């Protein structure tokens, strides 16, 4: 239920979401999105009683902002197309 995904536009836009969310919290001041780097991890979350009904996803991203590397965890739900920043912290050293 985990897989590595690539770092094209959809993944970069997760990173921009994470930075936009992190900026709202302001723990690290105002950050400027740079890029998501590898590796990017995607977890598929299933409904408990479906067969293979996908509820949504959780992503673990390494994202540079304002030249600092952060670890961001995002959840994403079909149904509501809602994204939540679960966690944003750092700076971390590069993986």
């Amino acid at each position: 239920n985990w897989e590595i995904i690539d770092i094209g536009p959809f993944t970069q836009n997760l990173g921009k979401f994470a930075v936009d969310e992190a900026n709202k919290i302001g723990q690290y001041g105002r950050l400027t999105f740079n890029k998501v780097i590898r590796p990017c991890m995607k977890k598929t979350i299933y409904e408990n009683e479906g067969f293979r009904e996908i509820k949504g996803y959780e992503y673990q991203l390494y994202v540079y902002a304002s030249d600092k590397l952060f670890r961001a965890d995002i959840s994403e739900d079909y149904k509501t197309r809602g994204r939540k920043l679960l966690r944003f912290n750092g700076p971390v050293p590069p993986p």
